[PDB]
């Protein structure tokens, strides 16, 4: 094990292409247990760029990194028990390394797409609180979230409290007791998707069968991992006017000293029936 | 974590055309590498390689029997004082088989430099089912250290785990070798056919040449292989190895041979169709 996401590194003089292997299983990542949809260990778009991340990680000296073009194809799903062995595949394009994520048990589906990139400023925190200061109890993004199917476990419940605004939302998260050693992560997958879980604060109005799942993401930029137990999530995002099934929005990872960690512009949701994937 | 003795890892994928087996070689974790030394220096023999396409083989295809073809040796593997090269099995899909590299370079500093040690083609065999007669037409007993010290005497240092060859019977243009274990090799279970033992059939033809003219520097190196074929694994500690074969009749500088390995019932071992060596000092192999 290379990396807590990555078994196996593989490259040859006679491949363009540079080649990851992981194998998905509860067993082997304990906490995939707690993203459950439909009674099914379902593995969120979010623990893809953690995969990235930690692909990128063993590929570059450089620590900063940039995800971009992000497209999620198909939902990977992890039977009871069921293993899935997990490949990133990077291909060398001018600049920058293009990728697809995919799964297999000859089929297989594409989780991931987009190309990788080698990707400094501070956060204020007072000022953000004082256009977000409706504090909200953080369980209700949660069962917004469980009504919906997806049921998160106490692992991916890092959002702690809540202040949301007009438009805009902030959040502070603390890593979860299950979780011990995030320090081997850049970021880890359940972070990842508490950032993605922020939106939620911006779409509690009013089916309850429906919600947003992710669809694209035009830019992930990856700083520096803290070492902190505690983190600041800042949530910018709109639904579209003509459709309102789309919800756009920008998302903003920091320190306790306004340190970017994690940044994402141009996220994309939609409006889907859980059940497909 | 190790698919076989000689293969750390195997790597396919949907988005790849090519099968890779990836696998580290020093003698630190191929002991046996320490006993074939060439000019002073640990130098991996063509007989590995095709050792470890069984390897390989073994991995990809049920059926136990396996052809390999056209082979050739294009660069030797050399391997520095306590390093390692990782090694590289590269199958690529053809009709009803896979032409083959086999590649190595120092991982230790994507990849720019590279050798290639082996190429041709694997694929499925068929099965075939006389060692009596072989050993009445092979009567005339020569001492194996004749074998060895011709090697020797070329720079070509074998230790103890190389030296399967026991007892040497020649015919005319014909020799049939007993083989043996050596004492120091406890693994032989785990492989198809070991390297050492491999390498011991193409020692063989040296005693078909045992005393020839020219160049006191020179031997016969392995170049060239029509069809390498593997049957069946060996429960067993002793072997036969039938060899016939001659100089070729247009230039002496090449020596043709089909050999037979055999189990001591006389069941087919392996089988090497047109193996040809070559007229060189060994030095030549090193850079």
């Amino acid at each position: 094990k290379l990396h807590p996401l990555i078994n196996q590194k593989f490259q040859s003089p006679l491949s363009k292409e540079i080649f990851f292997e992981s194998y998905f299983s509860t067993e082997n990542l304990p906490f995939l247990a707690d993203h459950i949809v439909y009674e099914q260990v379902v593995v969120p778009g979010a623990s893809h760029i953690s995969l990235l991340l930690a692909a990128a990680s063993l590929t570059f000296a450089a620590t900063e990194c940039q995800i971009e073009d992000i497209l999620f194809p198909q939902a990977l799903a992890i039977p009871e028990q069921g293993v899935r062995t997990v490949q990133v595949v990077l291909t060398p394009q001018n600049n920058s390394f293009s990728f697809q994520v995919i799964s297999f048990d000859s089929d297989w589906a594409v989780h991931a797409t987009g190309k990788l990139s080698v990707a400094q400023s501070l956060i204020p925190l007072e000022e953000i609180q004082a256009r977000c200061s409706q504090k909200i109890d953080s369980a209700e993004i949660y069962q917004h979230l469980w009504d919906r199917q997806i049921h998160l476990g106490q692992s991916f419940r890092w959002i702690e409290q809540v202040w949301l605004g007009e438009g805009e939302v902030l959040c502070q998260m603390k890593v979860p007791k299950t979780i011990l050693n995030t320090t081997k992560y850049q970021l880890h997958p359940t972070l990842v998707d508490s950032c993605f879980q922020s939106i939620i604060a911006l779409v509690l109005d009013q089916n309850k069968n429906e919600t947003f799942v992710p669809f694209s993401i035009d830019k992930f930029t990856f700083y520096n991992s803290s070492d902190n137990d505690l983190l600041w999530c800042y949530t910018c995002g709109s639904k579209d006017k003509q459709s309102g099934e789309k919800f756009k929005a920008d998302i903003q990872l920091f320190d306790q000293h306004g340190q970017l960690v994690a940044q994402v512009i141009g996220f994309e949701g939609r409006k889907a029936n859980p059940k497909i994937l």
